[PDB]
């Protein structure tokens, strides 16, 4: 149970994004259904009223928190994965249009889970913005929580991996769009019952062999960390 405060720009706040530049949805619960419109950006999906201006080669960092800014960010039983997908606005989510630039599942020398990484970074993590054409964004911040994901939520409604969607709306200004957007992959669709990832148990397999869910991240994404870059009690 998770939800996007805000973002940073090369390390400065831009503020509490929450219903202004951040598509958020009323609370931090779990999206469950694959199949569902809220895959795409959770579940109050509509444009709202700005958008965060960043360059090519800015670092914009997502900042989650649980209840509160800077709080616990979200229960540590929520192993999994965080990955960060682009779309150009003008799609609102729909079609192959999912683009990824991020991804961090375990990492085997920590013993650690991105999401246990996440709350060691007071909910934050970056991707670097790509050299894609200028113009209106929507970046989406995945995290999935495999606390429940021995089952099925197709199967049984009332388990599943869970999903914590959040899209931000970002106008990239300045790019000489070297790298243009390739193809995307749908949300929802991308995610089905057999994709790996999406139903595993992270209790009795394994962390290592743990495959987050494809797409892989797109050979034009130019990098990004789970990693706290600016301090919440100060900016
Ligand atoms: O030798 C070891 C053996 O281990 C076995 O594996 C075991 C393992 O031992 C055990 O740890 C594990 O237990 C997990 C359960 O299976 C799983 O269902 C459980 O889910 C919890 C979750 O931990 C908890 O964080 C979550 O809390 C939710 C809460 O439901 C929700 O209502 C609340 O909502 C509030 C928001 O947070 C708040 O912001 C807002 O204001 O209000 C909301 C409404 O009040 O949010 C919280 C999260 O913040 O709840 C679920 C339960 O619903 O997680 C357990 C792990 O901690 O089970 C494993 C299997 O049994 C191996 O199998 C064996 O081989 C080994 O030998
Ligand atoms: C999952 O979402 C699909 C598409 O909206 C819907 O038809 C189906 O009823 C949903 N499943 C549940 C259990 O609500
Ligand atoms: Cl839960
Ligand atoms: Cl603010
Ligand atoms: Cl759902
Ligand atoms: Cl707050
Ligand atoms: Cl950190
Ligand atoms: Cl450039
Ligand atoms: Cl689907
Ligand atoms: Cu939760």
């Amino acid at each position: 149970h998770t939800l996007v405060w805000g973002v940073w720009v090369n390390g400065v706040d831009q503020g509490d994004g929450r219903n202004i530049y951040i598509r958020s949805p009323p609370n931090n619960n779990p999206v469950k259904n694959l199949t569902s419109p809220d895959m795409t950006c959770n579940v109050d999906n509509r444009v709202v009223p700005k958008s965060v201006p960043v360059n090519a080669g800015d670092t914009l960092t997502f900042e989650w928190y649980h209840n509160t800014r800077d709080d616990d960010i979200i229960a540590s039983s929520h192993h999994g994965p965080i990955a960060v997908y682009i779309a150009p606005a003008a799609s609102n989510g729909q079609g192959n249009v999912w683009v990824k630039l991020f991804e961090d599942a375990y990492n085997v020398t920590n013993s650690t889970w991105a999401v246990d990484r996440l709350i060691t970074a007071h909910g934050q993590h970056s991707v670097v913005v790509p050299h894609v054409a200028p113009g209106d964004y929507l970046f989406r911040a995945e995290i999935i929580a495999l606390h429940e994901a021995d089952s099925l939520y197709s199967q049984n409604p009332i388990r599943g991996a869970q999903f914590y969607i959040s899209c931000a709306q970002i106008t990239i200004n300045s790019s000489d769009d070297s790298t243009p957007l390739p193809a995307g992959v749908p949300f929802p669709g991308a995610y089905t019952d057999s994709t790996p990832g999406i139903q595993f148990n992270i209790y009795t397999t394994p962390a290592t062999s743990y495959v987050a869910p494809p797409p892989s991240v797109w050979s034009g994404a130019l990098g990004g960390s789970i990693a706290q870059v600016g301090d919440a009690s100060l900016e």
